[PDB]
C-alpha cells in the first residue's frame, strides 16, 4: 500500500490499523473534501479517497479495504450526524482497562463514531478526596490522558460523563464525616452544601487536565434529592428550585474551567428553568419504544423545553452476562428515522453495565457497527462486509453471542434468562415458573453448540463466545434441575434424586466453576481487577447453595430428616410466554434478606 | 399439694433442666409475695401468679442443693417481663427451640415470650407474605403458644403494621407494590394496606392472646415517597397518628389492646430527627395524640447507655407524650456471630435503676439479628437471667447459682461465649464492637477494615480464646454446639486478623518467601477452617431454626471462601511472572469509619455487604 497525499499523524495512525484491516497493494491519494463526509473512486490500482473530518479517514480504510476484497470503486457518503459517540460505563463495576479502551477506540474509528466517552460515578481520581474510587479501580490523571491523547491519534474525542448530584454510592457509603457531611439521603449529595460544591471543584479540576472541554455532568431523576439530611436541615421547599439553584452552580463550576456541559433530560422557577435551559445541552436517553412515532412523540416534547438537545440510544449490555445485540438493532433502526426526521445532529450510544457490569465491553460492537451504518449510509447495505472488515466475524456470526438471552416464546426490551436462570438458587428456585424446559433446555444445548463453533471464527474475540457457549451449557442443564427434584422428591423417587444429588450437582459445580474461570479471563483481558471480587462472591455463595442442595438430599436420603422444607414450599410468580425481566441478583439468588439490617 | 395436671405436666417437663429432689412441698397462691418458699423436707410454696411457681421451683432447686432451712420471699418490681426473639432477620425459631425457650423463661420468671415478625407469620391471602422466608403457619403458632399456656406464659406477638417489611415488599407483583410508600415503608391512606393489615389482625385473632405490639418504629422516608407524589406535603407527625388510629381502630374489630415503639414520635418532632429529645408537639398532633394516647402503650427502647441518668432523661421526654409506657432493654446478639453478654450485663443495671425510678410496668428484653440472625439464639441466657435477677431480687447474688440451676453452667463460663468482641484494649461502655463479624467476612486481598486491627494484642486474645471456649465446650451439656461454634471461630480469627496485612507487607518489600507460604499454606488452611465452621454454624442454625435465611450465610460463606481463592491464584499469577502487580496489594488502606474514632483501633461495622467489598454489590 502506497497512500499519497497522507500526513505524519495520519500514517501512525493507519499503522496500527494495519492490525485490524488487513490493506491491498494500491495507489490511494487521500485528501481532505467537504464534498462528502466520505468518498472513494477509482479503478486498476488507483483509488481516489476524501474525506470532511480527519476521523473519517479511517472508516473510508475500511469501505476502501472491504470493496477492494472483490471489485477493482464508486463510493460517496453523506452523514446524518454531527456528531456519533460510544459511551462506555465504568462506574458499574467493570472498569475498562486502559489497553481495552485502546482497541475500542481503534475499531470505534474504522466504525466512523467521532466521540468516546467513560461513565464515572466515582471512578475518577480527585485531589484531596481518598474516598472518591477508593479500590474502585478508579482513573487517575495520567490514565485518563493516555486514553484521550489515543483517541487524538484518530482525531476522535473524548467526554467524560460524570454526576454532579446523584448517583454516587460507592462513595458516599463510606461513614467518614468528610463523605458523610456531603449527604442529602441514599445516594445523593446535600444541595446547597459548600462542602459538596468543593468537591464538584475538585471534579472539574481533575477533568480540566485533559484536552476535551466537553463534559456530561448528569444531574439525571433522583427523587428524593431535598427529602432526606436537606429536609431535616432547612425544612420543607420547592424540589424544582432545589435542583436549580444546585445546577445553576454546577455550571458556574464548569464555566471557571471553561467547559461546556450537557445533562441527562430527565429533571427538566420556570424562569429558572428557562435561563439554565441555554447553559447545557439536553440529552433524551431512550433504549425501549419500538417506533419512530413514539419516539417522533418524544422529540417533540422535549423540544418545547429545549432545542439544544442530543439524543441516547443504547447497545444493550446491561442485563447480566449476556447482551442483546438483536433488540438493539430493532430500536436503532427506529431512532435513527426519529432522529433524522427531528433534525437531531447528535447521537450517543450508551453501554451501561447494570447491576455488576457482567456482560462483557465488547459483545456490543453489533450494535455499534449498526449506528455507525445508519448514520453514513441511512441503512445496513454494507453493515456485514464492513463488521467482517472490522472484526473478522460475520455480524450474523457475531450476533448469535445473544442467544442465552433469545428464548424462542419471545422483540421486546430485557428479557434476560441468561442472568436469572444462572443464579437462580436449587432448592428454593424462584424463578421456576419462568422457565419452559419444553422449549429452553434445548434451545440452551443448542446454542452451547453453535457458540462452540463461532468461536473458531472467532480470533482475538473468541473469549466472548467461549463464555458464553460454557454459560449456555449450564443453563440447559439448570433451568429445570430444582424442579426435576421436586417432581423426584414429590414421587419419593430417592433413585433419581440421588442420581442428581450424587451425580449431576457436582458436575454443575465444575462446569460453574469452568464458567468462573472464562469469566474471570474475560474481565481481566477487558477490564482492571477492581470489580471481580463482587462475582467471585456471588458464585461463591452460588456455588455454595449448590452444596447445600446436595448436602440437604443426603440427610433425607439417609433418614436424618422427615421432610426437605424447601421442596414442600408452593413456588409462585416471581413477578408479572412465560419468562420475564428479572435484573437484580440480590432477589434472583434468595428470598431471604442479604443488605436489610 | 396443691397443684394441677397443668402444673404438674410443667413440672414433669421442667425435669428436663431442673433437677428435682425428693421432699414434698404444698403450693398456694397468696397476693402475700411475688414468691415465697419456707420449709425445714417438707416446705410451704407461693406465688402472686401462676407462672412464677417455676422460678419459685429454680429456687427451692438451687437452696436446696447446699442447705434444708429455707426461708425466702420475692417482691418483684414489674407486673411483667417480657422475652422478645427476632423471627425476622432470617433466623426463624423453629417449634421445638421455642418450647425450650419458653420453658426457660418460666424457670428464670419470665411472664411472657415474644417473636419479632414482620412477615414470618402466614396470611390467608398473601401468598407473598412470608413467602419463603419460613413464616409460622396456623398450626405452629397455636402450637407455640398453647406450650407458652402450659406454663401460664403470655406469648404476644410482634409485628410491623408500618415499616421493617423490606422482606415482603421486595416482590415484584402489583399486589404487593400497590402497597409501597418508599423504601420499606407501607403507604398510609391507601385502603389495600388496610386490607392488608386488617388480614394481620385476622391472622392473629386464632389466638386467646389479645396483646399486640404493631411496632412502627424506623420509618424514616415515611410521607416522602409514593405518599409525597400522590398526596404531596403534609405534616409527618399528624400522618403517623393519622395511621396509628386506623391501625389501632382495625385491631378492636378483633379486641387487641396494642403496643408500639416510641421513636418515631420523637424523630419527627425533634429538629434533628433524633429519638433521645425533648419535642415540641405540633398543636394538630396534640388533639390527635390525646385521643390515642389513652388507648396504646409506648415502649422506650434503648440498648446504648451506661448510665441511668441518660436513660431517665429520655423516659421524661416520654411523659410529655405519655404515661402508658414500657421499656425495652437489649440482649445484645445483633453483631454478627457473637453475643455481647458483658456489656448487656452492664447496660440492664443502669436501665432497672431507671425503669424502677419512673415506676415502669413492663420491661421487654429484645434479642435482635441484625443482618441475618447470625447470632445463635441461645446465646444470650446471662442476659436473661440477669433480667430476671433484676426483676424479681433488684441484684444479682442469685444469679450465678440461678443460672447454674437453669442451664448447668457457670455465667461466668457461659459469659466467655463473647469472646471475640472483648478486646482487651476495649473500654466496657461502648456498644456495637464488633471484631467478631468484620475481621470474619473481610476481603484477603482488600482488607477494607485493616486500620482498625491490632495484630499484636488481637492475634494472641482469638488463640487463648478458642482453647477457653473448647474447654467451656466440654461442659456445656446440650449447649456445646454454641461454643463448638464460638471457638472454631476464634480459631479462624487469630490468623484471618492480619493475613491481609501479612500478604501487602511481603509484596511491597518484594518478600517472595512469604507471598509463597501464605498462597500455598496458609490460605488454604484457611479456607479448611472455614469450611468446618460453616458446617458447625449450620449444625447451630438448624438445631435452633427453621431451614430458611440460611441460605443468606451459604451465600455470604460461599462467597468468602471464593475470595479466598483469589488471592491464592491472583499471587500465584504474580510470583510466576504472569503479572507485574497485585493492583489490589497497591491500594494504600483507609480508614473504614471514624464512628469511634478514642485510644482502640477497633470499631463497629455490622453491614456484610460493606464489609466484605468496597464494589456494588447491591445498586444499579
Ligand atoms: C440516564 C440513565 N440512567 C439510567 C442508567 O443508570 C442505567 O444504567 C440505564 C440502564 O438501566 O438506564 C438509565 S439511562
Ligand atoms: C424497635 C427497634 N428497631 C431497631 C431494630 O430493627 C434493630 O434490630 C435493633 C438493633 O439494631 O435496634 C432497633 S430497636
Amino acid at each position: 500500500v502506497r497512500f499519497t497525499g497522507l500526513s505524519l499523524k495520519q500514517t501512525q495512525a493507519i499503522e496500527v490499523l494495519k492490525g485490524h484491516i488487513s490493506l491491498p497493494d494500491v495507489e490511494v491519494a487521500v485528501t481532505q473534501s467537504d464534498q462528502a463526509s466520505i468518498s472513494i473512486e477509482g479503478e486498476e490500482g488507483h483509488y481516489q479517497l476524501t474525506y470532511r473530518k480527519p476521523h473519517q479517514l479511517y472508516r473510508a480504510l475500511s469501505l476502501l479495504v472491504t470493496v477492494l476484497a472483490e471489485a477493482d470503486v464508486e463510493i460517496e457518503e453523506q452523514a446524518a450526524y454531527e456528531d456519533l459517540a460510544y459511551m462506555v460505563d465504568c462506574s458499574r463495576n467493570a472498569v475498562l482497562n486502559v489497553a481495552s479502551a485502546k482497541q475500542m477506540i481503534e475499531i470505534l474509528a474504522l466504525m466512523g463514531y467521532s466521540t468516546f466517552e467513560l461513565y464515572m460515578e466515582d471512578t475518577y481520581q480527585i485531589e484531596g478526596q481518598p474516598y472518591f474510587g477508593y479500590f474502585r479501580g478508579a482513573y487517575s490523571a495520567e490514565e485518563l490522558q493516555e486514553i484521550e491523547a489515543y483517541a487524538q491519534q484518530f482525531d476522535v474525542t473524548f467526554v467524560p460523563c460524570i454526576q454532579t448530584l446523584a448517583h454516587l454510592s460507592a462513595f458516599v457509603k463510606w461513614g467518614v464525616k468528610e463523605v458523610q457531611e456531603l449527604r442529602d439521603v441514599e445516594d445523593i449529595l446535600l444541595i446547597g452544601e459548600e462542602k459538596v460544591y468543593d468537591l464538584i471543584d475538585g471534579m472539574f479540576a481533575t477533568l480540566s487536565k485533559l484536552k476535551t472541554r466537553k463534559v456530561n455532568i448528569g444531574m439525571d431523576e433522583a427523587h428524593l434529592v431535598g427529602l432526606g439530611r436537606y429536609l431535616i436541615l432547612n425544612g420543607v421547599v420547592d424540589r424544582s428550585l432545589l435542583m436549580c439553584q444546585h445546577l445553576e452552580r454546577v455550571l458556574d463550576i464548569a464555566d471557571k474551567y471553561g467547559f461546556h456541559c450537557q445533562m441527562w433530560s430527565d429533571m427538566f422557577t420556570r424562569v429558572y428553568l428557562d435561563r439554565l435551559k441555554d447553559r447545557v445541552t439536553l440529552v433524551y436517553w431512550d433504549y425501549y419504544q419500538d417506533s419512530e412515532e413514539k419516539y417522533n412523540r418524544n422529540f417533540r416534547n422535549h423540544h418545547k423545553i429545549s432545542h439544544d438537545l442530543a439524543f441516547a440510544g443504547g447497545a444493550w449490555k446491561w442485563i447480566g452476562f449476556t447482551p442483546h445485540n438483536h433488540f438493539s438493532r430493532l430500536v436503532a433502526i427506529e431512532a435513527n428515522k426519529a432522529c433524522r426526521a427531528n433534525q437531531i445532529k447528535e447521537v450517543i450510544v450508551t453501554g451501561w453495565g447494570d447491576n455488576g457490569g457482567e456482560t462483557a465491553q465488547f459483545s456490543i460492537l453489533p450494535s455499534l457497527q449498526i449506528w455507525a451504518e445508519l448514520s453514513y449510509r441511512n441503512d445496513l447495505d454494507g453493515l456485514s462486509a464492513h463488521f467482517k472488515t472490522n472484526t473478522g466475524l460475520t455480524v450474523e456470526d457475531f450476533m448469535q453471542i445473544d442467544l442465552a438471552n433469545l428464548l424462542p416464546d419471545l422483540n421486546l426490551s430485557g428479557i434476560n434468562p441468561n442472568r436469572y436462570v444462572f443464579y437462580q438458587d436449587i432448592l428454593c428456585p424462584i424463578l421456576d415458573q419462568h422457565m419452559t424446559p419444553e422449549q429452553d433446555k434445548p434451545h440452551f444445548a443448542q446454542a452451547a453448540e453453535t457458540l462452540a463453533n463461532i468461536k473458531e471464527k472467532a480470533g482475538n474475540y473468541a473469549y466472548l463466545f467461549e463464555t458464553q457457549a460454557q454459560l449456555n451449557a449450564i443453563l440447559s442443564s439448570k433451568v429445570d434441575v430444582g424442579r426435576r427434584i421436586r417432581q423426584a422428591y414429590q414421587a419419593d423417587d430417592k433413585e433419581s434424586l440421588q442420581q442428581i444429588a450424587r451425580q449431576e450437582l457436582p458436575e454443575l459445580r465444575s462446569q460453574i466453576e469452568d464458567f468462573h474461570a472464562l469469566f474471570s479471563h474475560q474481565w481481566l483481558k477487558e477490564n482492571k481487577v477492581f470489580g471481580l471480587d463482587t462475582v467471585d462472591i456471588r458464585m461463591g455463595g452460588l456455588l455454595q447453595r449448590i452444596k447445600r442442595a446436595e448436602s440437604r438430599i443426603e440427610v433425607y436420603l439417609a433418614g436424618q430428616l422427615d421432610r426437605i422444607d424447601e421442596l414442600e414450599v408452593e413456588i409462585l410468580p416471581f413477578t408479572d410466554f412465560a419468562a420475564t425481566t428479572a435484573n437484580q441478583w440480590h432477589t434472583i439468588a434468595t428470598a431471604s434478606t442479604i443488605y436489610t439490617t
